[PDB]
């Protein structure tokens, strides 16, 4: 028997932590004792518990790869460059860059969720431009040995949680995703896909600028089939 265990976290009405484990009843307690724990502040928690009906497993398979720039500049061509060789116009990938940098919300600031991106066109897909689609349901197999695992193999603690998440969108149908983290001191991204793998490119962003995102690069003629993956299928990471 499964269990998914989402947690979100809120200091005065703003989000400030959230995450999900996937976990067998023998293990549940711990996961919600990890995830209480998880938010250093917090005036409002929920956490949501949920047998886990179907799911599949998944073996990891992406190449990991780093690389280091002097600038955004320099770095963010790069994120361009390696996203052609996942066959996207330059236009476009030009294009999704453009949009995280300036503010990925219209209202302004952070989406809490991802840009659908049309591959083809460069448009954006998503229905709601303020929250985008939120890639959930997923975690890996066996979460302890993989954590020690990337960790000391010199990867930290958002890598554990950036490949999880990447590795169920493009087993979801995405053909290629570019993301940088929102917290203004963590200025490592990426960029992914079948043929590039997971791709580091530092810095992705200047430090102390609070934006980020995701956009996802799909293909609009499997929009719905996307949009149900990343939503609502179980998947579990095997190493
Ligand atoms: N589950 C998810 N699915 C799709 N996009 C997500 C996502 N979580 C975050 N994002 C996107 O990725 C960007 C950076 O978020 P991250 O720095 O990776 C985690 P976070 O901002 O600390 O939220 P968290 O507190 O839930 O972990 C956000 O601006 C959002 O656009
Ligand atoms: O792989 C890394 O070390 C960089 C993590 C990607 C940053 C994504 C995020 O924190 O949102
Ligand atoms: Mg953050």
């Amino acid at each position: 028997d499964l269990f998914s265990v989402r947690m979100r976290a809120q200091k005065n009405g703003k989000h400030v932590s959230g995450a999900e484990r996937i976990v067998k009843k023998e293990e549940l307690e711990t996961a919600v004792k990890e995830l209480l724990n998880r938010p250093k502040e917090f005036d409002f928690m929920n956490v949501k518990v949920e047998k886990v009906k179907d799911f599949e497993v998944v073996k990891f398979n992406l190449k990991i790869s780093t690389y280091s720039f002097k600038s955004p500049e320099e770095a963010r061509e790069f994120a361009v460059k390696k996203l052609t060789q996942e066959g996207i116009k330059e236009e476009v990938a030009k294009k999704a860059v453009e949009i995280l940098s300036k503010g990925a919300n219209p209202k302004g600031g952070n989406m809490r969720g991802a840009v659908l991106m049309d591959i083809e066109t460069g448009e954006r897909l998503e229905e709601d431009k303020e929250r985008g689609v939120r890639t959930i349901h997923f975690d890996w197999k066996d979460r302890k040995k993989v954590t020690e695992k990337l960790l000391k193999e010199g990867y930290t603690l958002r890598t554990v949680d950036a490949l999880a998440l990447t590795f169920k969108n493009l087993f979801c149908g995405v053909v290629a995703e570019l993301c940088w983290s929102d917290d203004p001191d963590y200025v490592t991204g990426y960029v992914s896909g079948k043929e590039i793998g997971y791709v580091r490119i530092t810095p992705l962003k200047e430090k102390g600028d609070p934006l980020g995102g995701r956009v996802y690069f799909v293909s609009r003629k499997e929009l719905s089939e996307i949009i149900e993956c990343l939503t609502q299928k179980v998947v579990l990471i095997e190493l």
